[PDB]
């Protein structure tokens, strides 16, 4: 059977945020939780963070390490078929003040062969202290 | 009329390759699943291996070294169909989604290239590390 490949792309435009612990809560944000990105209009500034399980060698038989979460605009990424606000384990919905969550951006997702991940900045206040992320300069 | 056909013939992987960026890149590492998307399959079935292909090209003198290519096969299919998930073998890296049952033997088979094109890789749950790349294939 050929595979059913339905996603237009699953690489987030942005670096992940990482939990600090194996049993960290889901991300919460001081402000909207939408990454800084001036390319979009206010109405279109909404999307979701999605959990990804991570593991390490050895030691072992692989061992778990803390989750990463990646941001996708609504209608893109692994949960592209969800409507904004639909409940799913591992999905946190975010929207800017002034967002119209029925709108759609044409921002799409990132081709990793052509683009490095973009830096995350949250000028309106980022995720809580259960999460960290590597510095990437502007 | 024709005799039986038991093997993976000269079928291919369902999916496009991942390619090393250098002649000395390490084998691919997968912090998340490393299993391509395929909505035919449930989470329990999402496991298999990446297998190295050596590559060479023509040019100055003749034989030129090209970076390694690695191709994905579901467990129980492909050149290493006889292995069980996790069996050591040089040029084989085992992958599985969180929640996979690496004994579930999927039903996707392999690709006859005269009938089906290579399918795009999409990695919901993580792909290979940054030593690897592949061209984007839309659709």
């Amino acid at each position: 059977r050929p595979p059913k490949v339905g996603s237009s792309g699953n690489a987030s435009w942005f670096q992940a945020i990482k939990a600090k612990k194996l049993n960290s809560p889901q991300p919460k944000f001081e402000g909207s939780g939408v990454p800084d990105n001036e390319n979009l209009k206010t109405s279109q500034q909404h999307g979701y963070w999605r959990r990804q399980a991570r593991f390490k060698p050895g030691k072992g038989r692989r061992k778990p390490v803390p989750d990463a979460w990646y941001f996708y605009y609504t209608g893109t990424g692994p949960a592209a078929d969800l409507n904004w606000g639909d409940s799913q384990d591992g999905i946190v919905w975010v929207a800017a003040k002034g967002a119209d969550v029925k709108s759609r951006s044409n921002q799409g997702t990132r081709d990793p062969d052509k683009f490095d991940q973009y830096p995350l900045r949250f000028s309106d206040g980022g995720p809580d202290g259960n999460f960290r992320w590597d510095f990437i300069p502007l």
